[PDB]
């Protein structure tokens, strides 16, 4: 299962920093719109860390040694970390965070799909589950900002 | 007989599964700044209007009556007109939609007081009267929000 | 595109589930005979878990880029599920029969929702469908034991 | 000025004291199919009861009166009858008891709407409203059990 | 009073009296205290309620018949019903609800007694659990009167 | 017009704003056998107070009014006076006082009941009754903590 | 040489003290629940939407006194049966292959019969932990019984009949 | 001794008093773009200075003061200056006001802590200091809703 | 040969491990007691959730489930062996492992089998309750100090 | 007439103050692998044993005695017997206490339930026999932590 | 170097204890008009001491200290004197005996704050503030119960 | 750190570190008390998250610019992670948790006096609040681990 466990553990380093990412959103906000996205992004944090937590304790007990420090996230991660800038829009804030779960959601295709090559259907569920409401807030978000999803 | 009362309530069953299907079209179609908060608020919306459909046809059940009960019913009955989907409409342009149909709610749940009022039927009476206090509060709810008074 | 029968589906089934509440809630509301305390609220628990699939069925649907049924008329004309005037003449068994016969199209609406939606690769479309499929047949076998009936799915 | 208003609140203590008695021993006395979900029901419908009962009899302390408090106070000025328990009755006739006590209630109710109506007590006709709201709610459910429209 | 089963039905009389005593007191009572002692009578009401629906029960289960009518109840009652009046003082009505109790509680004694002699446990606990809640209760109400319990 | 109607609304936000006043002056200056009781219940009459305000003055708001929203306003325009707070009051003195502004509002509650019936104005109508039937609550039982009848 | 293995039909089943009968309400206790269970299951007929879910109440409610009358035994220092070969041949009751096309009054009569056999054995367990001066394990017998009984009445009552304990 | 924690305490009665009336104000006559969500939010900073209200008030009481308790003594004591309600001012501008009495609670917290310090009554230090904490945080937050740093 | 095979399989085998575990949650004697005790309960609900789950399903299919402790003590398995208090805390848990592992097996089987056959409802029951009780094994093991070893 | 019932309960009250004591010292000074359960574990126990000691004096109360109710009773009167804390105790030692403690403590209340029974005291019977049943399964508990029989 | 700020929280510890032991004493001892109030109210009083107890015990041992943990040491280090218990004390006297306890308490809780304070340790100085600033709105309520001045 | 905003940052960071390096520890434990100690490693972690969010939003409330991706964490935090190893026993990765509290602590210490120098009362706070709950937590840990907490 060499392939499911390493899309686990590539899912282990992009979700803590998608997390990263979306803390900076919760933080560097600014323009209208904040108080109802400002804690929109501490759901969003939550809903991430529970994937977060979930896929690398699949990878334990599928025998695998998940990414646990800050330097293997920062370096197996595709996702790009920008110095936090209270400048940007909060449509620009809410377009980022699209971004990052339209990345989520392409991983956890990935993550779905190897997993089904390999018979390994307790991690395909665990994709499954993940992409159905990153996809969710993908549509939300879209919405929000006047455009179709777009998937 | 109480025959306008029932009457009456049978038109709100009719309205307000029409209204339940707008709100719900308003809930889905919704694009533009403020989704968040409106979309979800839709949801709020139904969930009392369905309330209010679900009492007033048990109290025309109870007064002896026959609630309409099949889309057909509700379609040919009802006030309020439907129109297709369209994901172009603004946000402003739906709570609109949302405000011209809770105004006619408003005046049908009036007529729904006054006729049982006149009637005697006082536990209708009172029925209609709350759901328009509801109603109208909403109203100048939406209106605020569309940088409006109420008008009433 | 590569989801237009799944999308063909899943609003397929926002028609069907409009008329199949409608249908509940009738029942609901025309109920008399023995048993109706029982299962006048029981309507309100299959209207309650009807309308969730409903909205998260449409959702998707908006989710892959269409464009979801949303008017009484496009309901009734998509559906094919008929509706009858209310009666309260129809005995508490009668009504459980239509509701049972409501359950078991639902229930293949949703196995082909499974296969078309399978077949075009959506999977989360797949796992919509299989957990309302699974809820909606151990309806059918509680409704049927009611009945002092066999599911026969 | 408040005498009438008065004196049905205080026929209303007398007949919900005797109406708890009567759904208590229906409660207790219950035999035959649907039993586990009656005998249950029957101490919903006390605990609606008593409710109208502490609510209409403070209401008339409220208006300077002085309420009915006594088991033999409650018995003589009701004008509901109590049989000796029997577990012999059906379900359908207790069910069908339950039904002749709270069309009873249900004009009192009215009775009292309008005598509070009439002498401008407006609180206590609310209070009249709601309690009949309830009750012929329940009519029409308790009837539907029984395969009947609730005739009201 | 033969037996369990009609001590238990003596119980139901004497419990359906002790209620409308204490609804009495509820509604006539005037003085300071009220806004403590108003709502404590609702307390003792549900409590009382609940005795009397669990040994009618019992009564049922035995093969008895309870009493179910006011005629009944009022008759069978060892208990003695006086019209309403405001002017009782509140450590009046206090005292009188105290004699309530002091009489269920011997009642209650009685009912242990005879269902203990005839080898009727359930109901011999159903009856001592009760004594001790209403024990509990004089023991209270002489403290608000600035008395012992007197037992 | 609903002209009437419109102003004892409003009456009533300033004067539910100075009665909140009187009441927490209550709170804080209570001294007596009693206080651990009164005290807390203080904060209960001042949120129920606060609930009728809210609602009152959105409903002036919802039928096109302006409310009364200063203190300024508040103090010119109610008709209840407020004293400087003293400790040596008594608490019979504290909760007579209560009393008083209680049966104030009982009073303009039923001002506002018939003014609204006479305007048609049935939302504004039951929400001065439902008012109106707790204030009446509370003066019977402060009176008879008092050892006194209502006298409403 | 080593001590000789003893060769018996290890019999027991003499509700003599206390431990004797805790471990034998185990044994019923388990069994009454398999018995619950498979009605639950089997049910068909008018009622079904009442008693299906009812049967789950009477399972938890035996569930904890089985659990609480095994502890009490291992607290008094005894060893609780605790394999479906233990329980299966320890119990009075009898089991049958589960069958749909029971009336529900034949299955209401069969919780009855299950229950009716309870309540004889709680009361064994009573009378025997008296005598034994076992207060605590007498309460437990007592408190499962009360309620017991009360569902027979219940049951009974549904159908039609007066408890005759 | 304790006498000038004493004085700002009762200060801070006077304007917590007037900021709560400014909060009722912006609540009611909020129109425009985000009147849903802000609406509500009034209603938070409301009970979050009333508490604050009651417990420097008791504070107060309890080091033998005697605390501004009629809407004359806050108004003629506070140092915030309240206007007539007006319907057309925008969203942002009724942010803007919202911020503006923030900051001066915020500073008025400052000057409590500080004399409150010097004098040695920690217990008055620490209520200020919990009640500037987070007066900062919601201006921090309003400021970002309207597009700006916090400039504290 | 079916999925309604392998459900009445699962109902004799989760009620067999219902059953060891309860004996475990009574003999068990040595430190960690006061934890291990309560989480047997636990197990215990998780077990009877599915047994129940897997049984209905079962009749919905239009099966007759396994329903007397004779048909149970046949059909599955699972051992049973006498209660012993003086088995250790390790040795309970390596106990309970071994009968996670085997129905995490069990459960793979169901699977199997209801893929084959189609039966989506049923695979995902089984997927379910696989998940599970695999991340069980994971946090046993850790606790006897070893890997999964799935 | 009651007079070793009473005097066993107050006895127990005595001791229950001292196993109260015992308990919060094991809390305080456990050191050692298992702290983390056992350190919130004596905290269970404290609240069931204050349970206890409140019910049994209040019993004491309630048929006319005089419950010990100071330090100095409670240490005089008491069996048990208290030495200083020490870190250096182990787990398993401090476990071993609370089981001695629990064993006395069984062994009082079976004393009491003896007594009680004996003088026809039925309420103080049930209070001391389901007081020992709990603390039997405790002590079932705490002796299979540390592998061994409960050994009654 | 924190040497006193230890001394000063086992202090709190054995004064707290006895403090305990005294609120208990009121609870079982109490007689006259009030008790139904006053005798609950102890037990809200008892879990807030335990709840400093426990807190500052445990200060002290996370600082390296022991805390006493015996009824000897409780006894002999408290300054809190106890007698035995006399149902003939009225209510008002009781009161009174609870509000000494607790004036000495905060003099301690002050002389805690200062120490800690001195000795820079800024944890347990929060500690005391916080049970300072609780006791002391209780010593207000009691003396208003009492119809007095809280006297700090 | 010369301010109270330099420090506020450092914890941001520090707190990062931290979090991770509990995780670490959660996902690789084994050996006796793993049951215990894994959900526990979750207690603190949500605890860490929340000084984490009130520290960084007091920092932008001061007008200051949160450290907001991992590499400033990584970078400016002086805590070192190491890769995840489930050899380590239940033992040795307590007294890891020990260390990390114990400079935390050293960390909120120095927090409070710089905030209490240019008297930001309300930052002072913060930090008094957590290092009085995280000096608990060692003495607890250090009980566990059989020893005096030895701040
Ligand atoms: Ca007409
Ligand atoms: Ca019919
Ligand atoms: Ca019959
Ligand atoms: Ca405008
Ligand atoms: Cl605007
Ligand atoms: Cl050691
Ligand atoms: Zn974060
Ligand atoms: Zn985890
Ligand atoms: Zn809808
Ligand atoms: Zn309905
Ligand atoms: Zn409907
Ligand atoms: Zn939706
Ligand atoms: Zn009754
Ligand atoms: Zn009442
Ligand atoms: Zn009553
Ligand atoms: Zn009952
Ligand atoms: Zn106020
Ligand atoms: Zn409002
Ligand atoms: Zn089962
Ligand atoms: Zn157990
Ligand atoms: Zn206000
Ligand atoms: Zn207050
Ligand atoms: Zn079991
Ligand atoms: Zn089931
Ligand atoms: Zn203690
Ligand atoms: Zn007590
Ligand atoms: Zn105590
Ligand atoms: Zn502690
Ligand atoms: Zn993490
Ligand atoms: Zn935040």
């Amino acid at each position: 299962l060499a392939d499911s466990k390493a899309v686990l553990n590539q899912a282990v380093a992009d979700l803590s920093v998608a997390h990263s990412i979306l803390h900076q959103v919760h933080w560097y906000m600014r323009g209208r719109g904040f108080m109802i996205w400002h804690p929109k992004m501490d759901e969003y944090m939550e809903e991430i860390d529970g994937y977060l937590d979930e896929m690398s304790e699949r990878l334990i007990t599928l025998g695998g040694a998940p990414f646990s420090t800050l330097k293997e996230f920062s370096e197996n991660s595709q996702l790009k970390e920008v110095l936090g800038d209270y400048n940007v829009t909060i449509e620009e804030q809410l377009a980022r965070v699209v971004e990052v779960f339209r990345y989520l959601a392409a991983l956890f295709q990935k993550g779905f799909d190897v997993s089904d090559e390999e018979g390994d259907s307790v991690t395909n569920d665990i994709f499954n589950v993940a992409k159905a409401s990153i996809e969710k807030h993908i549509w939300m978000l879209q919405a929000e900002l006047g455009q179709a999803p777009k998937l």
